[PDB]
């Protein structure tokens, strides 16, 4: 520490502005902050969930779950950004964020757990309050019955640098016939593709019905927060004549609320004796992702044209399905989560979130007219100083998630220099 | 500056040679410059523009449109590099790149030049007008005015990130087909741009027949490619009327307007009633196929009825998006930075000329590896430092993406007061 | 050197240990070592293949084929790390490789040797891979060896093709219920995709005489390569004058011993409309564990019949259309792109040839081990990556191959790790 | 840097003036510049190409083509030192050399592309206006769309060192009844030789024809701009009887042009069941090549005496040639070119040509009575400048091709050091 460095004082704490990535990621750019300004309400139990993207490079830093009665979760909102980047902004990076949540208001109020997993949100295997606490063997990403009152803080650790730009859902110059017509340009770089070998040989074999049998031949855990595709083949065969197939495929939200469905195929005759082919060519917009997906199942329904009392319907199914979503494997996209849970609030108190997350943005185009944008600032060792903390990590005690009064403490203890600017005022 | 950093040399001074990036991308490779030599017509307005792609990881070097009497642009061809690239070396990095844009022969002075470095692809940009150019940014030292054209414009190529991968370049791939007019390639991937274009929620299309049909165009979108791209996706069509038959075509459209590619999506199609009609999108558009930039994508859809009478009111509705994926297309310089530069009122008939050079981290194919030595990059630390003081300095010291040539000459000779031959190794022992 | 530099340590030397790469890609995460041991059976012809993949980012380290009497060669098995990497990690990025390949046993016959080369490109391109052809296949003196005595053996060093390399994801299985027991879910290397596009015609006119059964052509053949998990999109829409014909297509991904690696039909009977396009879509995703060797080529096969047929019929369609095949994660450097061979021959038949190495992996665990594995950021040291490019800007006047007889590569050992120095007065400091 | 080092000063600024060569080449010699001036007239299409040898040890300077409307060019006339060189000296080695090409009249007007190319003329795969881009890799070594107003400078940079004196084409005494009777002493050490294998067995079969039946049995790119031999022999073989052979060899300019033609056997009958041989014993003098060959192709008629409506004309041959071009391997002889090629300039237009080139000379023996000769001024470390000056040819931009203007430039920023000469004047 000499003055600071600005990119160490942006990274520990975030509240206090942008400051440059002192990677080899050389673009021009612009510095800006955003803050997230929440008031969630408590419901029944007393008790839910926020999931945080602390890594995510754009406008959308987490979600917001109620827990219920019978155990489950139920989505309540998306916790954004004050505005929306992608109106005003095409390439974007994250620099740094943090993000407070505390209670502000009583009809005190329990507790908190909270927890960095270095996983996608569907990759999680227990998110209950309690379970949280063992998501990670790193003690300095859980921390465990804050008082809610007194709040936790979230702070956005790295997952890598020199990262590329990445493309916001930003609106392209586009006409159509549809008013409800939309065009971006979206997170690309970095795809994540799962497969799926939904079939190989798989024998269906059940007794004729009046509207079908309807089976799940998959489910599956995937995340996806914006714009995603489902590409691949299954074939059918078949010994038995006049068979229809519908086929439709589900994308699960966190709290198991179907978030889209689309019919991949609806009555669709099987020959016998032939290969029958069912592609998948579906593509999913971001703005249909209404909350965070989880997973995604495909169900086939079996119908039979005549049909009887015994008629016995059956078919061979073979196939491997791609789900590639746009951008997913671009670490903070997806990546790392932070869960805030809370429990024993008292209903109908409000659960405050307050965050600033900053940014290197290039301006869209007609905001290029009037933005500047400038090459980092040079300071050399910066990254060195970043790298030398981030080692240090653990015995420095930087946590991703802290007792606010702790990470107070942290400010005040670090940031012991910030020294006006001596003799400049008094030089020559 | 001591000697100097034959990288800072390189990047101010491409037409000194290549230099290693000094960033962390430790590949063995070979460094090679490619010159650009245009002569181009002006056309009858006396007025054009060139579209420039500073940053682009191979052989494209940009394209030339002359502007016409009715305010159109004209295609006039594609600015490459000497030789292409593709056919020798498979992998590409782009190092450095200088153009010089001016007149040189005059028909039986000539005009003025306005130019600007803009921050995002070709089909982004609001106004391409001569006039217009001069607000693509706010930074002063990406936009130059009213240079005489005699003077010329140089343009010089400043990093849009560094760390970046090699691209492979479009390179022949070993095949062999029963098809004299086969082409193989492995292209430019890392990095792809995709955009996603929700062409009908629910669109409800409502017409009276017509022998030959009814085209409408669904919808039209700008986006860019210059190599290739692919379209997925698939719309579902429902509809109470028997007998609608759909046609369906893709056309891929340039700076121009003009049409660059157009492929049938769905001929003939019959309609059911009360069910889902599948219209999926699989195409695959070769980089061979691009003749110039591609600027917009639209999709028209034929309605036409088997029966047809007088009244008969055919009616669809419509659901869906798609998917453009253009390949390597979000890798920084493939589409990104574009620097245009126009001229104006430069007499019919005479040449503006452009000669560059370009400069590459280049791993050869197979076959030319067996002759061409690869190594990792001469190590120099505080090259990069050295590089990130500068461009942090950049509008101090003036560092133009486009200059008055005259002004971009004094630069030079500016910088680049230490070349001091090599004091006594001549003489140390 | 100073102690030394953990990295550079780990990387000339990987059967050391592994170190953390000193770049910007600041990932919390593990390090870990996985051997590779192997002792493969010599042919009839005493003469085989080892192809190494020695900046693969996971558990392939390669693949071993033997030469055959007629001069073609056979996939033997592919080489592993010792565990499966992606059932206990999710994320990895390679550190440093290497490999040691020797004579251990014999029948009976003291002949023997290997020629090696490091191929800056993937399999497939190679257009010469035969014992002598390999030392062809770089300029680079530093990257070939030649006649090394089998006794003595090769060692293969990886060096490196990048750093700043993100994370790759492994195969790893993803949770997930299904009606098949055959089911499998992954999710899979996919970062920085290689994309071949093949134009496998434009306006072709076919024509032939009628056949019972039909008469298949291979449209195109073309090299490309795949490890892990593929994809085939785009389309092919045919024009006919002929009234009642069906079209069979398959498309065939070849093995590098041109064995049938999948069988894919893409179109099974369908009918030629005339006057009009049809349709022939491509929706291919093939999974990993369906590749059991390397993949060198794809071919499509094209079957034309005719539901009458006569003596004299004569079929013919017009075509048009390109296909892309994206293999996910192949542009990764590492992933398919440097190649080394350890080629041998000579060797007397039945006996053993052994494969020994190490391999370091900067590794993120799975959600289930890591609730039991603490992840960190790598140690600060500066001047390690500075140091690192100095020793390869350097390489060729150090010496430092990427194939060895490995004798030299132990005498460079020693000669450099001249320092390993305890630790002075630690001891009696305070 | 001292003073400076006057064969630097020659080598990288000839118009100067010559200095000794610093190797080990030690001649009692003399020191001679020649100039070169030329005014060509620019054609039809605007378009032209100038080859320099830049290396050559003579008289040689290059040779200039215009394009024509076809795309064909056509020979114009050899650039030349201002004398010829053979008429007073023997023996010679190239110091220097520096040519500029540039527009002096209009009847503003076109840009010049410029290459050195490592080898000899008929080498160059491409050899059109834009072709020429790539003919190196060198980037020092080409120069692209200079105006022609400002011009271009063509820098020799050396092949070698150590060369051996070169003997000039020199008239030697002799007399003859022959008034167009020329005796020379060429350029000899270091012969160019190249091979060609015209048949091994080949059949030839053809139908009779009165005036024969010709064919073109091979056609091979080779140099040569001063003397060469063709020597070898082809046999013939047939059943055939009464069948009349012709052979013809034709030297072929760059043009296209015929520039030598020589009958090798005219009317020779073949024998049958016996080798027939066809020896070539040619000798091509300097003075016949009007300008540089480019290519060889030997042509063979064959004819029967009787003769009829089918008759079926057979022979066999096989054998191989020599072509030895006298001096031809040594370095500067034909082996780098450098090519100047203009286009879109005006028709009628001047473009001129000037140069100095600088030489070590032995004089002829009526000259060498009045002429006295010298070994080489010495200074040490002349020669190890001159090896670190080009070891760091491209980080010092030293090139064979430059814009005339920065040339110029570089001229005035070498030799900044000119100095009198302090001291000696007030010494003692
Ligand atoms: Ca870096």
């Amino acid at each position: 520490t000499q003055q600071i460095v600005p990119f160490i004082r942006s990274l520990l704490m975030p509240t206090t502005g942008p400051a440059s990535i002192p990677d080899d990621t050389l673009e021009k750019h612009t510095l800006r902050s955003e803050t997230s300004t929440y008031n969630l309400t408590v419901g029944d139990t007393g008790s839910g969930l926020i999931v945080f993207f602390p890594g995510f490079p754009g406008s959308i830093v987490g979600a917001h779950y109620t827990l219920q009665g019978n155990g489950n979760y139920k989505f309540d909102q998306m916790l954004l950004t004050a505005q929306n980047l992608p109106a005003s902004y095409n390439y974007c990076r994250l620099v740094s964020r943090s993000l407070t949540v505390r209670s502000s208001t009583l009809p005190l109020n329990g507790t908190i757990n909270a927890v960095t997993f270095q996983g996608s949100l569907s990759e999680l295997t227990d998110v209950s309050y309690n379970g949280l606490m063992s998501a990670t063997a790193n003690i300095n990403d859980k921390i465990g019955n804050v008082l809610v009152g007194e709040g936790v803080t979230v702070l956005s650790l790295p997952t890598s640098y020199d990262l590329g730009y990445v493309r916001l859902g930003d609106p392209i110059p586009a006409i159509g016939l549809d008013p409800k017509m939309v065009a971006t340009c979206d997170s690309s770089d970095r795809p994540r593709v799962y497969t799926i070998t939904a079939a190989d040989d798989y024998q269906f074999s059940s007794q004729y019905q009046p509207g079908g049998v309807t089976i799940t031949l998959f489910s599956a855990n995937i995340d996806a927060i914006t714009s995603l595709s489902v590409g691949g083949e299954l074939v059918f065969r078949t010994s038995v004549h006049g068979l229809v197939l519908g086929a439709t495929i589900y994308l699960i939200g966190f709290d198991g609320t179907t978030v889209i469905t689309r019919a991949v195929a609806a009555n669709n005759g099987l020959t016998t004796g032939t290969d029958n082919l069912m592609p998948f060519n579906l593509v999913i917009p971001t703005n249909e992702i209404t909350q965070p997906i989880t997973s995604i199942k495909l169900e086939i329904v079996t119908s039979k044209s005549g049909g009887q009392a015994g008629d016995q319907m059956s078919w061979s199914a073979r196939g491997s399905l791609a789900v590639t979503i746009h951008g997913g494997n671009y670490p903070g996209a997806l990546r790392p989560v932070t869960l805030v849970a809370y429990e024993r609030v008292a209903t109908g108190s409000v659960v405050t979130v307050a965050g600033v997350s900053n940014f290197e943005l290039i301006p869209n185009p007609e905001l290029a007219k009037n933005l500047v944008t400038e090459y980092g600032r040079f300071d050399p060792g910066a990254m060195n100083y970043t790298k030398l903390i981030l080692s240090e990590r653990d015995r420095l005690g930087i946590k991703t998630v802290w007792p606010t009064r702790e990470y107070t403490d942290f400010r005040e203890y670090f940031m012991e220099v910030a020294d006006l600017n001596s003799p400049l005022k008094i030089a020559g």
